């Protein structure tokens, strides 16, 4: 089929994976070792996240995501202005305090400065730091002009998840209530992405991250524990996510001279995909033989999210990714129009010629 042919072209080369994995591990392990020499980052550890580690990276293994996590004992959180996702952290760490507030901006600034100085000492490999991207909690490196790596500082809390998550992670009918309880016993993370404050931002605030839980779900994604472990249980969940990501990426590439698509991200499709899995919890609703129908249902669900301007964060239901505070109505209408055209014409944006 056409979709199967697209999936074939999206597969990663084993040779590319081998080379990229070696490059990234070498650079990241070095930066970890050097950061641990600083008094403030002594206890840092690594957590691999995002599409490469979820086995849904497409085309080339040229973008990796990692968290450098730090456990801070006796952590106390205060929600910022009923935003549900953003928090003050109250508490060798004195350098980052603003009163009793542990400033996200201050910690990120030193983290970035250390990494920038350390990549300058790496002489056996071309490593540079990309310019700051507003709204990202990550420090982004480019290795050998080819491989991007996002390194996100994170504080780790082993306390119960914040109350704003109480009604999220609605996986009970799909992955089980037992699994939901087990996942909610794991730590959660705070990353230095700041809440909007008018036309500025609250530079002290941090944002909740559950990227490790997203990875565990994607890598253990069936109602059956043996989903995708044998030829009789090959579902099309990840294939549908890959196709949705490629659809969005290709449209963003086409309309790049346009502004209306700049705010859409693969996280929007990832979030919508998790909701589709919640609404279709049986592995038999994702049979490989039904790839075209499954993908079409993912597309129409995403269209409905755009039209209603509703895409709840999977962990924090009152955080609407498609709120008008984040994305203009006209931008959602513009993307709706382009996706409808693709659906109605059997996805010409997928064709090479
Ligand atoms: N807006 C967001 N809110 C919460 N978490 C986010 C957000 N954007 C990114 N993340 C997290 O950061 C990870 C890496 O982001 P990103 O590299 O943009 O996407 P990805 O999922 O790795 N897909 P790809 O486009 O293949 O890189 C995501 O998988 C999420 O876990
Ligand atoms: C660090 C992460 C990230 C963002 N927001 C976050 C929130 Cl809110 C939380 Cl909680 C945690 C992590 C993140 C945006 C930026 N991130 C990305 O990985 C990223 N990578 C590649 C992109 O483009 C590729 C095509 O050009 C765009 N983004
Ligand atoms: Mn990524
Ligand atoms: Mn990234
Ligand atoms: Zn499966």
């Amino acid at each position: 089929s056409k979709l199967r042919a697209v999936l074939e072209k999206l597969k990663l080369s084993r040779d590319d994976i081998s080379t990229a994995a070696g490059m990234v591990k070498g650079v990241v392990d070095h930066l970890l070792l050097r950061l641990k020499c600083d008094s403030a980052f002594r206890g840092v550890g690594l957590l691999n996240t995002g599409s490469y580690y979820e086995h849904v990276k497409i085309s080339a293994p040229n973008e990796f995501d990692v968290m450098f996590k730090l456990e801070v004992p006796r952590i106390q959180l205060e929600e910022y202005s009923n935003t549900r996702a953003y928090y003050f952290v109250k508490f060798h760490l004195s350098q980052f305090l603003e009163g009793e507030i542990l400033s996200a901006s201050k910690m990120l600034s030193k983290f970035r400065k250390i990494i920038k100085e350390e990549i300058n000492d790496i002489k056996d490999t071309d490593v540079i730091m990309k310019r700051k991207r507003g709204g990202s909690p990550a420090v982004t490196l480019l290795i050998s002009e080819k491989i991007s790596v996002d390194i996100t500082l994170a504080l780790e809390s082993k306390s119960s998840w914040p109350a704003s998550t109480q009604e999220g992670l609605r996986i009970q009918n799909w992955l089980s209530a037992k699994v939901r309880k087990q996942l909610r016993l794991k730590p959660f993370y705070l990353v230095p992405k700041h809440a909007k404050e008018g036309n500025g931002f609250q530079e002290e605030t941090w944002r909740l991250s559950f990227s490790h839980i997203e990875k565990e779900i994607l890598n253990n994604h069936g109602k059956s524990k043996t989903c995708c472990e044998n030829k009789e249980e090959k579902c099309c969940r990840k294939d549908c996510l890959k196709l949705m990501k490629y659809l969005l990426e290709q449209l963003k590439e086409r309309f790049k001279d346009e502004e209306h698509l700049d705010k859409f991200s693969s996280y929007h499709v990832k979030t919508a995909f998790f909701h589709v899995c919640t609404q279709n919890p049986q592995d038999s609703q994702w049979d490989r033989k039904d790839l075209g129908l499954c993908f079409d249902n993912c597309v129409t669900y995403f269209l409905q999210c755009l039209r209603t301007e509703k895409l709840e964060n999977y962990f924090i239901p009152e955080f609407n990714l498609f709120s008008s505070n984040l994305i203009d109505k006209r931008s959602k209408e513009f993307l709706t129009k382009q996706i409808e055209y693709e659906r109605n014409n059997e996805f010409p944006v997928f064709d090479e010629f």
